[PDB]
């Protein structure tokens, strides 16, 4: 509901303002370090089943709260879910861009 109202957004973002939509973990997370984030987008998969990968998850999500961003997490028993989940599970919408990308 909110959810593909937001993963909608994100595909206008990359019509709109390609610099400011970013998918994959390793993007993701360069454009939190600028605090750059409007909202994370995370498939609850990438939860479920490793220690390590799995706080990277978690320092992320509360990071980018404690940086002025909204997470959504996303179910994958839908559409939107699954299409996220063809964006490696992780996407960003950039409040701000980051100029070092």
């Amino acid at each position: 509901a909110g959810e593909v109202k937001a993963l909608d957004d994100f595909y206008k973002m990359l019509q709109h303002e390609p610099d400011r939509a970013f998918y994959g973990l390793k993007q993701v997370e360069k454009a939190n370090e600028a605090m750059a984030i409007d909202t994370l987008l995370i498939s609850d998969e990438l939860f479920r089943h490793d220690v390590a990968t799995r706080s990277r998850y978690v320092r992320l999500v509360d990071s980018v709260k404690e940086n002025a961003g909204t997470v959504r997490i996303f179910s994958s028993l839908h559409v939107s879910g699954e299409q996220l989940s063809q964006l490696t599970g992780v996407a960003a919408i950039l409040r701000f861009p980051v100029p070092e990308l």
